[PDB]
């Protein structure tokens, strides 16, 4: 049987599956090579993933990672921790989550893959490989889109009136949390991103309002404008990825057909599409 | 004579006057009781600040001092400071930049002050004390217009091709950067908004370019909306202080002119107007 990692920047989910089929499924977190290091990492493998699979550790034959922060540069690291933690294991590939979202979505065919989820991405797909990326810049620079742009814009109109009257005193009381308390966690906390997407579930619950919606709307239009326009192929159908894209769908779509282009498909999870790509691409 | 101290998000401007007369004028750097500690400023006083007064030191009567960060808690603190550096001064008062700003424009008047310059800011003035000020929130969830966040929209865009071809390596070429640098000093480097905000001579050099001077405008427009709409005082003239102010003063007057608001007025610095003011209310 096979391990399949899936990496992102909150949480890591990972599956065992034997012939396209699933026979486990883990919840870990973190798990990145250029963010973290050797054995910063070395510890959440034997702590968190190899008590997970614990049992048919012995039954892994090949282990597949994607995860964001797998440059080419770095990949080899977590290959070498990985390849510790399954020392008899036969193959051990390690690539980024942008490459693991087009195999899943895309599968052998040509398109368009995008993130969205606490951060953006996209890429240009040929059917086996990346052929174009636009780097996403983070939720300061980029990320258009990404959930933490859509919390930080959010708040910032919410604490400026921007948004009907109420609204910003029912976001503050819900999460217990003043306009000096936002600001330590943006600018004096870790992981300022985590902080700022962690408030997308009181957003997508007020659609129905106006300016949330407009918010998000113009949010998507930016991605789409920046990050896929770009690689001028609008006869490729937009797949998404993501707990936004999913999330915002119905948004997403309205976007997407404003702007004349085509929704391929649109999932929260790749893993359903990494299991049937790694189970008719073995090598 | 007097000891005027004017601290901004980047250097300390001072200047000793007599009777509304300048007789030394200094140039230090930093000073903020809220982003620094007692010694850790205490070392910047006797080390940049008495070497380049050093001299009439005895001949202070009295310092004023305006700063961001001098928080109605945190101000106490630097006037502690302040007092050890020259311990035969009779008066040491500690106030914030906003206040100094609103007092070197307004005078003893009722008005809207605003700031612009590596951060924004904005308040309503009674003509002796602040009445009304929107926290300015920051170069990541708001400081609009301010020249933080103008370079990280100018950045963001032209990284994602939403310039004019070859802007994008005229600007890398200029301050030999390339796409990971920016990430690396925005996101694991000090004072991230400093670094954003020293690209504005490049953007105020390319206004002649309809990308960069609408992003301009749009940017000082989104500032007047969320910062000085909500005063409800479109009798009051708009008075301005700071680098950004200035330098974008023509894109400034249209912004503020196409709101059918008036301009009060528009400078650099705040000093000729404190040394005016501390000349006309002694106490």
């Amino acid at each position: 049987m096979i391990l399949i990692g899936d990496s992102g920047s909150t949480k890591t989910d990972w599956c065992i599956a034997k012939e396209g089929k699933s026979l486990g499924r883990f919840q870990t977190s973190g798990i990145n090579p250029f963010q973290q290091d050797r054995n910063e990492i070395d510890t959440a493998l034997r702590s968190e993933v190899l008590p997970a699979i614990g049992q048919k550790a012995s039954s892994i034959r090949a282990v597949y990672f994607y995860g964001a922060g797998c440059t080419p540069a770095k990949a080899p690291m977590l290959n070498e921790a990985l390849d510790s933690m399954l020392p008899h294991c036969d193959r051990i590939e390690v690539a980024g989550d942008m490459l693991g979202a087009a195999r899943a979505l895309c599968g052998d065919s040509e398109g368009i893959a995008c993130i969205l989820g606490t951060g953006s991405n996209s890429c240009l797909f040929d059917g086996r490989e990346i052929k174009a990326n636009v780097s996403p810049l983070g939720y300061i620079l980029g990320d258009e889109g990404s959930g933490a742009v859509l919390g930080r814009l959010f708040i910032g109109s919410l604490l400026k009136g921007q948004m009907p009257e109420g609204l910003c005193e029912a976001f503050l009381q819900e999460y217990g949390l003043t306009s000096a308390d936002i600001i330590e966690s943006v600018y004096r906390k870790p992981f300022p991103n985590r902080f700022l997407a962690g408030f997308s579930p009181f957003i997508a619950q007020h659609l129905d309002i106006p300016a949330v919606y407009s918010l998000v709307q113009n949010s998507f239009d930016d991605f789409l404008v920046r990050n896929v326009l770009r690689y001028n192929r609008p006869d490729l159908p937009l797949h998404f990825i993501g707990s936004v894209a999913f999330h915002y769908r119905e948004v997403l779509s309205s976007v997407i057909k404003k702007r004349g282009l085509t929704l391929g498909s649109v999932l929260q999870s790749p893993m359903e599409g990494l299991i049937q790509y790694h189970h008719n691409n073995h090598v």
